[PDB]
């Protein structure tokens, strides 16, 4: 596909980054980026919100030995610009996860008062992530690391280019540990397009094998008391509110949008989801 930028973060570029020019005293809405670590999916969106929007987008500054880790370092760079919640509070997709954990850590902060800090899930959860990784390890040998970094690794060479999934496969699968796949990774891609950065590709290959690592290890440490809004995708088993009922314990509100996984945050989908935002603020 076209704007490989997307798919790229600049690791030196800032944690916290405005998406819109909405100048007002109304609290801004964080939108979490999908597992690429790019804030791009969200620009259709933000540039139609009529409140303040930040994105949260994933550089070198980010910790990914754990989703927790990650949301905590994400809490202090909301605090840089909103000290004090209540919090607004999106994710799409890997970011559904990692918003989920944001919410949870600012509610145990507070606890036991209650928090009106509103969540809103695009397309996925904290069991939709899981889902998605234990399928692609239920293929593999079992207790075989270099083969779970060589599958990672093929899965990121592949958005790049149109190579066979078998033949990428064979050239990662021998070697010796990570940091060769990252460099085999980056030879391939920079083949097919020769201007791309050596250290962005470097750093988002290394980074997509941490981030999965971390999804799979994620489980909530108690339920969410918060209300929970899932906007998932008319066309798609894995349950009706994408197993939040069994991390929540307050009210759920599953809305089905128009389209698919990838094309929900625009067209058709993009004009419910801000119509349903911009009552939802409430
Ligand atoms: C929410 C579902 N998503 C799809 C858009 S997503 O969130 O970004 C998503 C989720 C999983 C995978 C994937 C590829 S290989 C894989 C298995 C795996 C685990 C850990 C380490 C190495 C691995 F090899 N897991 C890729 C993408």
């Amino acid at each position: 596909q076209l704007n490989l930028r997307s798919l790229l973060v600049n690791p030196e570029g800032p944690t916290l980054m405005r998406l819109n020019s909405v100048q007002s005293s109304e609290r801004p809405l964080f939108l979490v980026h999908p597992i690429e670590g790019s804030t791009t999916v969200f620009h259709s969106l933000a540039s139609r919100l009529s409140i303040p929007t930040y994105g949260l987008q994933c550089t070198r500054a980010a910790p990914l030995d754990s989703i927790h880790s990650l949301a905590a370092y994400y809490i202090d760079c909301i605090r840089q610009v909103q000290p004090e919640g209540p919090y607004r509070v999106a994710g799409y997709s890997y970011g559904a996860c990692v918003a989920f954990e944001m919410c949870s850590q600012l509610q145990a902060q507070q606890s036991p008062a209650p928090t009106h800090n509103s969540l809103f899930l695009f397309d996925g959860s904290p069991t939709y992530v899981l889902a998605y990784t234990q399928s692609y390890r239920a293929k593999l040998t079992p207790g075989c690391e270099a083969e779970a970094e060589t599958e990672a690794i093929c899965f990121f060479v592949q958005q790049f280019t149109d190579m066979e999934h078998n033949r990428v496969l064979e050239a990662l699968l021998p070697l010796k540990g990570l940091e060769e796949r990252v460099a085999a990774a980056v030879d391939l891609i920079i083949k097919s397009h020769q201007g791309l950065d050596r250290q962005e590709l470097s750093f988002a290959a290394r980074s997509f094998y941490y981030k999965l690592r971390a999804a799979e290890q994620y489980t909530p440490k108690a339920k969410y008391h918060g209300n929970v809004m899932l906007l998932r995708a008319k066309t798609g088993d894995l349950g009706a509110d994408y197993n939040l009922s069994q991390v929540c314990d307050g009210k759920v509100s599953v809305h089905v949008i128009e389209g698919d996984h990838r094309t929900l945050l625009e067209g058709s989908g993009l004009e419910s989801i801000i119509s349903i935002i911009h009552s939802s603020l409430a």
